């Protein structure tokens, strides 16, 4: 009843060009089995937005990687929110949700945009620029680190352990075991950053160990939730700005939309977070027999989302395979939907918009003007570097 297929999502091939392989999993049915690691997948959006949604059968706390943490051992301690299911979920999301508020966001926006133009003029002086390292890995670590209250030193830290993070939700691969052989000391160091005397006074660090006497978390608990955004706070935004950068020089009209009118710069990259679904899979497992799209699925079964794929599936999506800075983006999937919808969304589109709007109102062109690099990640998908000539305005 239920299609077995033998495609490797988290194979290089697959990463180097998913979207064939994304269509094959959607028409094959509803649900299908992936024998190569005995899991079960939903491509189409009707059916991720579906488990996004049920997070009493599809949980969290089982880990939302291919290992169940209920056979093997977390190989980090899990996240006090990502790899937690309601109601031991919900005041730590309450204490990042407002950490990460819409109030916050007005006190950081001036100095966000300020560093977004003042990259853009720096990078406007040199022309030929890698728009990855320069750009979009160097925009939000201008930025976010600070905001964050880290010291400088050992910054260099961050990416890499996000990267082993990403790698680390996928299966037992070589990129997994890789990662995980080199962590100890990116380990070590976000360990550190995440106690209380080492994050500056005002930052997202401070304030989150400041809820610690509300009754929402515990000061055992805050160094944990300042981990997660240690892990989540950068590679995923880094991997926006860069495909939105991406999309401007591969669609030039839409570069020309977004110079004749910079207020669309928020759904620019809204839609860039669409069209290039930074995290491209997540999984959950079951926690009893569930009947999904016509299948039933036993309890204790890792069941792997395709964001990506929902984001491009043309049964919700016109034109799904366009980068159109105009499209309606309200229900895609790129940062989740429903109770774990990404707490720190607010914090990476204003990364994203401020950047998409200085290039917007300083740049008249964008051409890629050498060899575009892919990034690999069991779960990240994102480039290595791009190659880009800017044009000034
Ligand atoms: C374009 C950038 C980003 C993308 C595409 C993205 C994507 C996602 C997705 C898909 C989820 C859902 C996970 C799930 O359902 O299991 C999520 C959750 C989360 N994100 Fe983001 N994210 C981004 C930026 C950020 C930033 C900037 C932060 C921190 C400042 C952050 C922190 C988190 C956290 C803590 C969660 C867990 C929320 C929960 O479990 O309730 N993310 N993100
Ligand atoms: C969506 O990506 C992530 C979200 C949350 C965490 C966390 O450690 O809580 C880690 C991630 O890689």
């Amino acid at each position: 009843t239920i299609p077995h297929l033998a495609i490797d999502p988290f194979s290089l091939d697959f990463f180097d060009d998913p979207y064939p392989d994304q269509q094959t999993l959607r028409d094959a049915g509803p649900v299908v089995y992936l024998d190569k690691w005995n899991v079960y997948g939903v491509a189409r959006y009707a059916e991720v937005h579906a488990v996004l949604n049920d997070p009493t059968t599809f949980c969290s706390s089982r880990g939302v990687g291919l290992s169940d943490f209920k056979k093997e051992k977390p190989w980090r301690p899990p996240s006090l929110i990502l790899e937690a299911d309601p109601p031991a979920h919900t005041r730590p999301r309450a204490v990042l949700s407002k950490v990460l508020s819409p109030a916050t966001m007005k006190t950081i926006r001036d100095g966000f945009a300020a560093a977004a133009d003042a990259k853009v003029d720096e990078l406007l002086q040199r022309g030929c620029i890698d728009a990855i390292a320069d750009l979009a890995e160097a925009y939000p670590l201008s930025v976010f680190p600070d905001a964050m209250g880290l010291k400088q030193e050992g910054r260099e830290h961050l990416l890499p352990y996000a990267g082993l993070v990403g790698n680390a939700f996928g299966p037992p691969n070589e990129l997994r075991q890789t990662a995980i052989e080199r962590s100890a000391p990116h380990q070590a160091y976000v360990n550190e950053q995440c106690q209380r005397p080492n994050l500056a006074p005002g930052g997202f660090g401070a304030c989150i160990h400041a809820f610690t006497d509300t009754g929402e978390i515990t000061p055992d608990e805050a160094p944990l939730l300042v981990r997660s955004l240690l892990s989540a706070g950068l590679d995923t935004t880094v991997n926006g700005i860069g495909a939105a950068v991406y999309c401007l020089a591969r669609f030039p009209g839409e570069l020309q939309r977004l110079r004749s009118d910079p207020t669309l710069a928020r759904n620019a990259f809204e839609e860039a977070v669409r069209f290039e679904s930074p995290v491209q899979t997540f999984f959950r497992t079951t926690t009893r027999e569930v009947e999904l799209g016509g299948a039933v699925i036993g309890e204790g079964e890792k069941v792997l989302m395709f964001l990506g794929s929902a984001n491009r599936d043309p049964r919700r999506w016109s034109d799904p395979d366009l980068y159109d800075i105009t499209r309606k983006t309200s229900g895609h999937v790129g940062f989740g939907s429903g109770v774990h919808m990404c707490v720190g969304q607010l914090v990476a589109r204003l990364e994203g918009e401020v950047m998409l709007s200085a290039l917007a109102r300083k740049v008249a062109a964008i051409d890629i003007d050498g060899p575009v690099k892919r990034r690999f990640n069991n779960t990240l998908r994102g480039l290595e570097s791009l190659p880009v000539k800017l044009t000034p305005a």
